[PDB]
């Protein structure tokens, strides 16, 4: 029997030697890397957790299945009832289903789970940080199985940020289970501390002290997630199931820095991915360039277990397909992928900033619907030391050591276009530039045409309004904003 | 055996002649009037359907219970589960509830009825318009009694729009049921007519051929809705208990036209209210001037039922409290009540233009707070012939007959006072006089206060971030606001 197995960082990024950052340990991520076919542009399609992870478990871009913010408390969002995820559709197929960790997605009728241990019905920090406790969950769930075939999705809550909600246990947790006084032992984990001044700061953060601290101290949790991945596998290992099941490891969304999380942005939306078919090891250790979205996740799982999409509507007689396609010709031969989209609504219910993206090779459009409002920040990321640093410098009127400036992060243009080839820090945009006229249409059409495709309610905003009984559908408003 | 009847128009405004309009005929309206107190200065806290109705329902702002936009299918906004709404715990205390008509707020375990016939399970069109079988499931309704109290609901879906859904019927579905072809028949219903040039053209709507005849299809159709109180209110006489039930009448939100629905101005938020109590027909045929919120019926009902407001959380330990009153003392004696609130988010889930107002007698304090992006307009609206016509003249350069303009309408201040005793339209924005600084600080006090009281997550929206931890607890973000 087949199995599955996706194991889902939080917030990660690209800190592993798979990803030839030097300056950090990740051996057990290498390892699978080596056994995997490395995906060097893979995307999610929206930067934020629930969201993104309800795409991620259906195949429907957030504006489709519902998850237009996060889930939490106040935030509220669910998906549509009559959404088909992937556990759902994998159980009615006979497979067992299992989570551990965060799920940040709801309804349960449509995220059901035969076997989970969330932070629904216990403590995310033990389920989602605690390697220990999380390798005990697999060996448990492995050895109550019953011939049925099974999909074990392990979240992670490594390596998401701490400042928030548990400042005692460090900025990114990296001290919870550290073995010292007050912050408890996990057994199982080595502690890898990192030196401030060695840590790789990517473009787009800033080259401050305060910025270094937390890549330092986030270095030392994701060595926690990388160890949590080698105890998992090993685990497989040991009941004997490894050889039978498709691994997959990848990311959310961008890490949790400035134009990162929350952005469509490449920082915020460019994810690690490895896929490892013990079937197809022809590319064993080979990096794909093909352009790939974690909606071709759902799609791949449901290849692999011979499982078709059921023709079905949410909504009147709007049946739904799915947009991504299976990751699994490309273990075999290398395709030629290069489009990839993105769509964003809420972030927290207070944060209504919708964003649009298409990106074909390098490069990416991104639209702006509420752009004459600044772009706003999410209340766990405002306390993070980089962006108070940020802020302070700023408020100062002091160099702030940043690619960019708060004016320009807060009020954007409408359209961006950017060409990563030429200018990978997307600082140059090329939308105002008549040269890149056809482009920018061309580019513009495919958006579009991808909005419609799966129902999006804001396909006319914010120039137009939605009415699908005459034409055109999108109706101008005359409100001082350009229409197409 | 105490009961309470609650009817519910949708879109409603002051087209009636117990509030002074002699231009339509509402004879049933006016003779509930002359056995209630009517209120002159009554608002809704939020001009949007679903918003609105679960505040009436729970006496909790938008903001606090869940409901931050429209309920239906792609919009899919919920009350929170440990919400305890007004129909809740009048169940609860042993209180028979029954609904007929628009619901149009979820999920169902917050707001249970015994007795639904809704949307969700039949046609609005039916229920919500069709005034016979309204009228006979009052009847069944009351048949099935047994000694228990009742609370009964009935929603009317008159006099909303049905432009955008159902063209056939009219603009305001004046024509379902009026015995022509393919419109069917409503045997209790006898349509009146109206002539456009005889209508009322309130301030804030256009005077032109095209609204004129949106209006008079719109007295033709508050006439059905009138005709059908007078049914409802017979069937409790009928059945001998309207004399042992508490009446009230009143609306959603503001008319749908320009400055009315989706707007926290006054005549998107200004509804019509009547309060009939048996027990105390003191005041039956007055006026009262005293400023009320449909955020005080769930407190007045209850009130009524003498049923206490529980102590319970939502989140955390952040007990739940009401910001409303009852309304009965003013039954008894007019008292000085002068503070109305308001609060908005979404209409649409794609319609993220949230508002927070506050209002001391005539001094109306209006917070846009995403007021750099334009005013948002509803698929519903848009194709009205009243907003057709005006985007037309607009586009074309010709006058509009408008009080506005649509750059003043969809582009506004972030903060807009308006003292209403001097400028009633409010087109004279006070915010930034030196003269009223004081009293703009004050009336930023009274909101703010009231915000923090009502844990509304936008309390510190746009210019900050909601540090609870911290000190302030709004965090600046220095984003040029
Ligand atoms: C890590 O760096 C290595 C070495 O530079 C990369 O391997 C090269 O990839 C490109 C092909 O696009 C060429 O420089 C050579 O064909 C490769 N050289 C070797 C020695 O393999 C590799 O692509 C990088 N890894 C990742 C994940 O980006
Ligand atoms: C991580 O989880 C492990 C196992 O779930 C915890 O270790 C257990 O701790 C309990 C009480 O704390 C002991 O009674 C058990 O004997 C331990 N079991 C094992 C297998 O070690 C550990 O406490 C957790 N770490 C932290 C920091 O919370
Ligand atoms: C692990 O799985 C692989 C793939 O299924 C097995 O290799 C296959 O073995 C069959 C015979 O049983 C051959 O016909 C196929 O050609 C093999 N496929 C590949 C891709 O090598 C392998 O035997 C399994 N067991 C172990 C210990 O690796
Ligand atoms: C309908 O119109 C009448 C007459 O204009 C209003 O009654 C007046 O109300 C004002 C203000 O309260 C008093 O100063 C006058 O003495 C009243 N005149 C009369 C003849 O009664 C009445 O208030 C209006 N009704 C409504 C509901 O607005
Ligand atoms: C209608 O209801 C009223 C009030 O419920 C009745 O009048 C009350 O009668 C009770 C006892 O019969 C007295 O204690 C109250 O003082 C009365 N209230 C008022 C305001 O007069 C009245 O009898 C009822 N009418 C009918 C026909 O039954
Ligand atoms: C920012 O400024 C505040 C107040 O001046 C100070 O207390 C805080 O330490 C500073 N934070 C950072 C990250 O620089
Ligand atoms: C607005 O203009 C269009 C196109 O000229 C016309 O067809 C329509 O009838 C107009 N609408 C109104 C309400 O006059
Ligand atoms: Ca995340
Ligand atoms: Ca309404
Ligand atoms: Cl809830």
């Amino acid at each position: 029997p087949r199995n599955a197995l996706l194991l889902l960082a939080d917030d990660g990024g690209f800190e592993s030697g798979a990803y030839n950052n030097s300056a950090i340990a990740t051996p057990h991520l290498d390892a699978l890397a080596r056994r995997s076919l490395l995906f060097r542009n893979a995307f999610t399609s929206v930067s934020s957790s629930s969201p993104s992870r309800a795409s991620l478990l259906t195949g429907l871009p957030q504006h489709q299945n519902g998850m237009y913010g996060l889930h939490q408390d106040v935030h509220h969002f669910n998906s549509f009832d009559k959404v088909r995820s992937l556990p759902l559709l994998l159980s009615q197929a006979g497979v067992r289903t299992g989570i551990i960790g965060k799920k940040h997605v709801g309804p349960e009728t449509v995220y059901p789970f035969d076997f989970a241990y969330t932070e629904e019905n216990g403590s995310v920090l033990q389920v989602g940080r605690n390697i220990t406790r999380i390798k005990l969950l697999v060996r448990k769930f492995l050895q109550t199985q019953d011939d049925r075939p099974f999909f074990l999705y392990v979240a992670f809550h490594d390596p998401h940020r701490c400042g928030h909600s548990q400042p005692q246990y460090g900025t990114f947790c990296e001290k919870f289970g550290n073995g010292e006084s007050g912050m408890g032992r996990i057994p199982d984990w080595t502690p890898q501390a990192y030196d401030p001044l060695d840590v790789l700061v990517p473009y787009f953060v800033p080259n401050t002290p305060a910025a270094r601290a937390d890549l330092a101290a986030q270095y030392t949790t994701v060595g926690r997630m990388d160890q949590g991945v080698g105890l998992v596998l090993q685990e497989l290992r040991d009941a004997g199931v490894l050889n039978d099941t498709l691994v997959i490891f990848t990311s959310d969304n961008g890490i949790p820095f400035p134009s990162g999380r929350t952005n469509l942005y490449w920082p915020g939306t460019a994810e690690p991915l490895l896929v490892s078919s013990p079937e197809h090891p022809k590319r064993w250790g080979q990096v794909s360039e093909a352009y790939v979205s974690l909606l071709d996740l759902t799609p791949t799982i449901l290849d692999w277990f011979s499982i078709p999409y059921p023709s079905y509507a949410i909504f009147g007689s709007k049946t739904i397909h799915l947009t991504g396609r299976s990751l699994l010709p490309a273990l075999e031969a290398e395709p030629l992928w290069a489009t990839v989209f993105g769509s964003q609504s809420h972030h927290e219910v207070t944060m209504s900033y919708p964003m649009r993206s298409v990106q074909h090779r390098h490069f990416r459009l991104v639209h702006n619907l509420n752009f004459k409002m600044p772009f706003p920040i999410d209340q766990d990321f405002y306390v993070s030391p980089t962006f108070q640093d940020l802020l302070n410098r700023t408020t100062a009127g002091q160099p702030t050591g940043w690619y960019k400036d708060l004016r320009h992060y807060y009020y954007r243009a409408r359209w961006e276009l950017y060409d990563r080839s030429r200018d990978p820090h997307e600082t140059q945009n090329l939308a105002t530039d008549p040269r890149f006229a056809q482009l920018l249409e061309m580019l513009r059409d495919q958006l579009a045409k991808w909005q419609w495709e799966t129902h999006d309610p804001w396909v006319c905003a914010p120039d137009g309004v939605l009415e699908e009984k005459l034409s055109p559908q999108c109706q101008p408003l005359h409100n001082e904003l350009r229409s197409h």
